[PDB]
C-alpha cells in the first residue's frame, strides 16, 4: 500500500487513523464496480457474517447468502442442526424470498411476535402449503392477542408465478395496499415472496452459489477435540467453506488442527485465525490453510484488550498480514470492529479479500434473537461475545460442576449487550446496501473498477482525532 | 508556507492542528487591510456561499453581494428561476437594502412572518409602490392573525431620498424610535431601507460588482446532460462566475465538462471541483480552469468520509492545492468545514483566494428556510447537504420510479439538521463582521497589509489538542 | 532545559504536554526553598496579579503584596484613582490586616454584604476611629435588613498592639470565640486585624516592599496616546514597575512607546508585551524593555485563537522567548493559562521569571466584583476580557455613537464569566498557599533551592493526552 | 422612600420596596434633586453611591394642586411618580396617576 509523503507514524493505525486520498478515475458509475471476492470464498460482496451464535442463524445465511455475502455457522452447533440449518438454506430461492408463515388457527400473538423474523412487513398464511392470506402488523393492533389469524387475515392479495421477471413485479406492486408479490408454484403452492425493494435488489446483487447453484453457507470448527473428524462431518454436510477459529491462532494446537484437516483433503477453502503478526499468517498458511482471519481484540464484545493488554491496531495488522499473505499466494479475512462502511472499504484498501462483520447484524430482523423493547419503544437485539460467561455456560454445559467453576476463571467477551435496529431500516439488506454502496464509492474515488484495483491503486493517509472529526457523524 | 523549525509531523492537518505565530507588524489598524481577492471572482472580502439550496436564495445573493461576496446558485434551479434572481440582485442599489415590503390588506399572520425574512426588524407598508407606514414585531404582539397590516401600522417614520450620504442617515436615526429610515425615490416610490448599523457597513465594506456597476452574483452546473448549453444559458441570464461542481471532481466526465464550457469562451471564471490533491488541481487547470474548488469530506452535511473513508483533512489539502495552483497562475477556493473565523483565515494562510461556506449560513435571517423554533423557544433553520435522500428526490423527481429506486442505494449527505440563529445577531451580515474583523487581525498579526501579503508572510506552527483548548470557545 | 532523549516532538506544546521528571535532592525541607524572584519586580513569590479590572483592585493589591506577589493596576484606570490606590496600599502594615469597618448606625444589609470583601470572617465595629464590637455573619442571620450593626455587635474581642509576636497572637486565639485578634495603636485607634492564619503567613511570606519599606504595587499603560506622559504621571503617583501592554506586542507603536518611557530615564522596571517568538523578545528588549510579557491566546477570557487562529502553545513560547531574553540579560513574565499549580512550576521550569495570573484570582473575596450566588447558592464571581465589548464600553464611553459602532466591528475577549469560589478557602491568600506549596514542591523534587536553580536543574518529558490523565484531577 | 445621595445602592434597591410608588426620592437639605428606580439600580456595583444613578429629571409640582391635574401632568411621564413641594422648595412627598 502507499501512503503520502512523510506519513510514517511512530506507532499502528486503526480504521478511524487512517483516509483514503482520491485519484484520477474513468469508471462512469458506482454500478459499474465489480465487488467480487477471489480468495475462493464464492462471495460476490466482501461481507462475511461471523460465526456468532447471536448472528449466524438460518434466516441470515439465506439472506445474505441471495444477496452475495456468506454466514459461517458458530461451532458450538450440534452437526444434526448443522445439517437441517444447510439443507434448509441450500433449498432456497435465489430471487425468491422465504416469508413468515402462519396457519389461520395460530393466534394473533403469535402473529404480532412472528412477523418481526423477516423484513418483508407482511407473512403468509397458508393452508396446505397454499397462501390464503396475508397478515401484516395493522392488522394486529388492538385485536386480543388470542383471536385467530383468520380473523384479521387480508383475503385479496398479488399473486404471481414463480420464474417471473422481477422487474415485472416491480410493476405490479406499484400501487398494491401491500408491498408483497406471493410468488407461487404451477400446483398453486406457496414459492415466497418478493417485495419492490427485493425486486430491486434482483439486479443489483449476484447471488453466492456452489457448484450447483445453491446458495452457500461456512461452517466453523474449534482446535479442541477431534477436529479432523469434525471437519469432515462439515465438509459431508454441505458446507462450501471451513473455518477453524479461536483466539489465539498462533498456538502449536492450532498449527496441529490445521494439518489436521489439511491432510484430509476435502476440496473446501481453508481458513484459520486468529492472529494480527507476518510471523502468524505465514506459519498458519504453512500449515496448510488458504485463508488467515485477523484480528485480536477489535470485536465490539472483546474484553481481551483490557484483560490482557494483548492486540493490534486492526488497520495495521492487516496490512502486515495481506502482505506477507500475497508473498505465499494466501488471502486475509479482517475480522472485528467495523462499526460504518469505511472500515470495510479501508480494510479492502489495505490487501484483505474479504470483511468479518459480527455485533453489527445482531440488530437486525434476521438474526436468531429475539427482538426486544427498551422503555422508550426503541426496537433492538442482544449480543454477546463466544468465549463470555454465558456463552461459555452453554458450550460446557456437559462438564462436571469442578471443571465449570475452575474454568470460570476466564471470560474475555461480554455476556449481553444492546444492538438497537435502525427505526426505518432495520433489516440486514438494508446494511448491505450502505456497506456496498460505501464500498462502491471508494473504489470510484480511488478509480479502481474492482476490489483488485482497490488494492491496487489506493494511496492513504494519516490524520489527527481532528482529521476523523471533520464531516458529520 | 513557514512551519516552525522541526513542525513536520507524520500526518495531514485540520484547521485545528496548527497555528499561526504572529510576526513584527508596521500595519498601525485592522480597518487599513486590503480584503480584496485576485482571483477574478471580484469578491472585495473573502467569502463565497456555497451552492446549497439550504444557503443560496436571493435574499441571500443581494446581501452577501452588497458586503463584498458572492452567492453561488445551485445547479438544481431552474433557468427560468436563474434568469429571474439575477435580475432582481442585479437591479438593487448598492447602498440601499431591500425590504419586507407588506399591503395594508395583508393579515398579521403574514406580516409577523414575513419579518424574518431580513433582519431590519421592520417592514414597511406600501400602496402603490409608496412607503405609507411601518410594522415591527412589537405591533404584532397580541393582535388578531386575521386582523389587517393597516390597524397595527405605525403612521409615521424616517424618510430620506436616496443618495443621502450614509453618515447623515446614521445621524437621523440617533432618537427615531425604529432604527430604520425609509429612502425614497424622487417621485416619493419605495427604494429600500436603510438602518444605523446598515450605514455603518456602507463605510466598511466595497459592493462586489460587475462592469455594470451592479451586484455580482454566481451560478453552478453539474457534470451530467448538455454542460456545454446549460453553462452558455447561465452566462446569457447574466451569471458573473460559472462553477462546475461534483463531489468527485477527478474523474474523466468532469475533465469533458471544463473542455466543454471552456471551448465556448463565455468569458468568465471558470471554477471546477472538488479535489484534494496536486494532481487533481492540475488536471482541472489543464482542462481549461482558471479556480479549482478543493475538498472532500469536511463539509458539516457530508457523510462521504464514514461511508467511503476518502476524504483529506481539509488544511493540508488546501496548502497542496493551492501550491499546484500557484504554479499554473491558477488559484484555489477552500470548501467546506468552515465553523470559526479562524477556520476561513487558516484557510486564506495556506493559499486559498476565497472560502466557500455553507451550512454556517443557514442559520441566518437572510437564507431561503423557513425561520423554526424548538421546544425552547429557539431559532433555528434546516440545512442538509446537496447529495442527500431529500435533496436527491428533487433532483430526479421527474425520473421512473425504477431509476429513483437503484439511485436510493446511495446517500452521501444529512437530509435535515438543526442550524440556531444567534438570538442578538441572527443576520448573515452579523457573521461577515464576525469573519473579517478575525481576518483583519489575522492580517495584522503577522504584519500583512492584504491578503496576498497574508500567504507571503505567515509562520505557521502545529500543535496537539490541548493546544488547541487553550483560550475560551 | 533538558528534555529526556528522543523527546523532540514536531509539534509545540503546552503545560498539559510536559511533566518534570526528580533528580537528586538533598533540599531537607520545602520551607528551606527561596522563592525569590531576580527580574528586578521585587516579589519574594513569583506571582503577578494581572492588569484586568476584574482582578487588580486596592483590596487585591494589598493582599498579594503583604504575601509577595505585586499587583498590576489596569490602564483604564484614571490617573486620580491611581494615586488614591497606591497611597492607600503604601500605607499599610506589613503584618496586620486592613478588615473591614462598619459604623453602629450601619444597617445589617449592608454588613452582611460587606464582610465578604475580605476573608477574615468578622467586620470590626468603628467609632471615631477606635473598636467597639465585632459582627459576624452569625450576627445577621435572621436579622433585619435594616436594623443597626449596635444591635447585633458582639461587644467583647481580644485586643492587642500592634507590633506584638504573630506567634503571641496565633496563641492569644486558641481559645477565643471568633478568630480574630483587633490590633490597636497606642492611643487605642483601629490598627487592623490579625487571625491565627495570618499570623502563620507572616512566618512564611516576606512582603514585597519598596525601598522605604513600603507595599509594592504596579501599573498598566496602553499604546495609544501620549504614552510617555501616562508612563511619568504612573511614576510619580508611586509606581513600582512599569507595564506597558498590548495583545500584539510585535508591532511598530509597541517600539515607539518602550523607546519614549525608556528615554525618560524613570529608574523604574519597564515590562512590555506580548510576544510569543524570540524575535519579539529581541525586538522588545532592544526598544528599551527589561522584562518581556509572553503569551497570545492562552487567557481564559481571550477568544484570539478563535477568531484568528493566532497564538502559541504557552509552554512552548516561554521556553523560547525566556532563552531569548537570557541572552540579552532580560527576563520574561508567563501570562495567561493558568489553572493549576503545575502551570507555575512549568513556567518557571520554562525559564520564566515570574508568572501572571488573571481569571483563576477573580474568583476570591479580594477581588473587586461583588459576590454573586447561583441558583444552587454556589459563590462565585464574575470575570471578563479586557478586550471584550464591556470592557472597550467603559474604555471608549466618551467617543462619539458613530466611532464605538466602528469599533465594535472588534471583540477578541468574552464579556461575562462565572469564577467560582472554592466553599472553604475563597481567599486569594488560600490560593496563594495553594500555588507556592505546589512550586516549593517543585523545586525539592528537582533538587533546587531557589528558582534560578530550578531552571537550571530541570529535566523535562513529553507526554500523550493519557500521560497528563496519570493522578487524580 | 427617601435616599440621602450618600446612600449605597445597596440600601437603595432593598428601600424601594417599602412603599409601593415604585421610585424613591433624593433629598438634599430637604429639597428633591432626584428620583431612583429599580431600574437605575440594575447592574450597577451594590456599594456605589446613590449620587451615580439618579435620575435628575422628574415631574414636579406644588402642594396643594388639583389631583385632576397631577394626574394629567403624569400622562406622558417616563416614571409614574409627581414630586410635590412645599412653598418654600422642600420636598412635600409625591403623588402617582393612581394616587
Ligand atoms: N465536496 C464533497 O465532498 C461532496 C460530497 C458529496 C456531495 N457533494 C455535493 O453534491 C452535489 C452533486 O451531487 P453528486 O456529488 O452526487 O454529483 P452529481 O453531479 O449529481 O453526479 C455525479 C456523477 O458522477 C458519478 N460518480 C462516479 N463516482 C462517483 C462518486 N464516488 N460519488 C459521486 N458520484 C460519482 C455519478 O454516477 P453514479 O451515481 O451512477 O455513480 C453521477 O453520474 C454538489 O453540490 C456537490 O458539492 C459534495
Ligand atoms: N495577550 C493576548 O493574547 C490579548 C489578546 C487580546 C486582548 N488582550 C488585552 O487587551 C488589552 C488591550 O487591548 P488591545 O489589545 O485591543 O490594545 P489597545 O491598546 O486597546 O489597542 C491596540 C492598538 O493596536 C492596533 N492593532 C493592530 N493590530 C491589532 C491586533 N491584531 N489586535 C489588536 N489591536 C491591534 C489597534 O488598532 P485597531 O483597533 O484600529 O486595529 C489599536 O490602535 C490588554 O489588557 C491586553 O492584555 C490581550
Ligand atoms: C473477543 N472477541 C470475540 C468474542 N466473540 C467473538 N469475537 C470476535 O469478534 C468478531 C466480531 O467482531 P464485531 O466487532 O462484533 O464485528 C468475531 O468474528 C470474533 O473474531 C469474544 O468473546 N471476545
Ligand atoms: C457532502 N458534502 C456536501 C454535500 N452537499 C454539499 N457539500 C459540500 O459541503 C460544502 C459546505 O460545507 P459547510 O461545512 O456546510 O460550509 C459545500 O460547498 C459542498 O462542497 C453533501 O451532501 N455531502
Ligand atoms: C484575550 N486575552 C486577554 C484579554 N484580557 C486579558 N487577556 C490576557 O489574559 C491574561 C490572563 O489570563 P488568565 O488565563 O485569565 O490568567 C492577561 O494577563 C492578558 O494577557 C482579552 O480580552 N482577550
Ligand atoms: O414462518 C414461521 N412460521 C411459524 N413459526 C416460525 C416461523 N419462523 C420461525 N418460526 C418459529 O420460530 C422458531 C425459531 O426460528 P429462528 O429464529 O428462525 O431459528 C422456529 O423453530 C419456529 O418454531
Ligand atoms: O417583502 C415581501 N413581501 C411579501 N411577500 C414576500 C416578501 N418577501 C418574500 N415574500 C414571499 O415569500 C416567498 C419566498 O421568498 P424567498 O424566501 O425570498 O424566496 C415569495 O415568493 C413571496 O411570496
Ligand atoms: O470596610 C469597609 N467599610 C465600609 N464600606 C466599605 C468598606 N470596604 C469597601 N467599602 C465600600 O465598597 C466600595 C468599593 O470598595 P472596593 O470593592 O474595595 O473598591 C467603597 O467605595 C465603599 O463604599
Ligand atoms: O425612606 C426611607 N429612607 C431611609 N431609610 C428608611 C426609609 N424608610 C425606612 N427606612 C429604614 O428602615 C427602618 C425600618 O422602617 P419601617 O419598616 O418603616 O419601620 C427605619 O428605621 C429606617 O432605618
Amino acid at each position: 500500500v502507499r501512503f503520502l509523503d512523510g506519513h510514517t507514524p511512530a506507532y499502528d493505525l486503526t480504521y478511524n487513523d487512517v483516509f483514503v486520498v482520491p485519484g484520477r478515475s474513468d469508471v462512469a458509475s458506482r454500478f459499474d464496480v465489480d465487488l467480487s471476492t477471489v480468495d475462493g470464498s464464492g462471495t460476490t460482496i466482501p461481507v462475511v457474517v461471523a460465526n456468532m451464535t447471536a448472528v449466524a442463524g438460518r434466516r441470515m445465511a439465506e439472506t445474505v447468502a441471495r444477496r452475495g455475502g456468506i454466514v459461517v455457522l458458530p461451532q458450538d452447533l450440534p452437526i444434526t442442526a448443522v445439517s437441517e440449518t444447510v439443507d434448509f438454506v441450500k433449498s432456497r430461492d435465489l430471487v425468491v424470498d422465504t416469508p413468515v408463515t402462519l396457519s389461520p388457527e395460530d393466534s394473533v400473538s403469535d402473529a404480532n411476535a412472528l412477523l418481526h423474523k423477516r423484513a418483508h412487513g407482511a407473512a403468509v398464511v397458508v393452508f396446505e402449503g397454499r397462501p390464503i392470506g396475508l397478515v401484516t402488523e395493522a392488522n394486529c393492533a388492538g385485536v386480543d392477542r388470542f383471536a385467530r389469524v383468520r380473523d384479521i387475515a387480508l383475503s385479496d392479495f398479488v399473486t404471481a408465478p414463480v420464474g417471473t421477471d422481477p422487474r415485472e413485479v416491480f410493476d405490479l406492486l406499484e400501487h398494491a395496499p401491500i408491498d408483497v408479490a406471493v410468488m407461487t408454484a404451477p400446483d398453486g403452492t406457496l414459492a415466497g415472496v418478493l417485495t419492490r425493494t427485493g425486486a430491486i435488489r434482483a439486479g443489483i446483487y449476484t447471488p453466492a452459489v456452489d457448484a450447483k447453484g445453491r446458495l452457500r453457507i461456512a461452517a466453523a470448527v474449534g482446535i479442541n477435540g477431534d477436529v479432523g473428524a469434525k471437519a469432515q462431518a462439515l465438509a459431508e454436510a454441505g458446507a462450501d467453506l471451513l473455518v477453524i477459529d479461536t483466539a489465539h491462532g498462533h498456538q502449536a494446537k492450532m498449527l496441529d488442527a490445521i494439518k489436521a484437516v489439511a491432510s484430509l483433503d476435502l476440496g473446501l477453502p481453508l481458513v484459520a485465525g486468529n492472529v494480527v503478526s507476518a510471523e502468524g499468517t505465514r506459519d498458519l498458511i504453512e500449515a496448510g490453510a488458504s485463508i488467515v482471519k485477523v484480528g485480536v481484540g477489535p470485536g465490539a464484545m472483546c474484553t481481551t484488550r483490557m484483560m490482557t493488554g494483548v492486540g493490534r491496531p486492526q488497520f495495521s495488522a492487516v496490512v502486515e498480514c495481506a502482505a506477507a499473505a500475497r508473498q505465499l499466494g494466501g488471502h486475509v479475512w479482517a475480522d472485528g470492529g467495523v462499526r460504518h462502511p469505511r472500515d470495510v472499504a479501508l480494510a479492502l484498501a489495505a490487501g484483505a479479500s474479504n470483511v468479518m462483520i459480527g455485533s453489527w447484524f445482531a440488530g437486525t430482523y434476521e438474526s436468531p434473537g429475539d427482538l426486544l423493547f427498551d422503555r422508550d419503544d426503541r426496537p433492538y437485539k442482544e449480543s454477546y461475545g463466544m468465549a463470555s460467561k454465558r456463552a461459555v455456560a452453554a458450550r460446557t454445559a456437559g462438564d462436571s460442576s469442578f471443571d465449570r467453576a475452575r474454568k470460570g476463571l476466564f471470560e474475555e467477551g461480554i455476556s449481553t449487550s444492546r444492538m438497537s435496529l435502525d427505526p426505518a431500516r432495520g433489516g440486514v439488506e438494508d446494511l448491505l446496501d450502505h456497506i456496498t454502496s460505501g464500498v462502491r464509492s471508494t473504489c470510484t474515488y480511488v478509480g479502481a473498477a474492482n476490489l483488485p484495483e482497490l488494492h491496487e491503486k489506493v494511496v492513504l493517509g494519516v490524520q489527527s482525532a481532528a482529521g476523523f472529526a471533520e464531516g458529520h457523524p
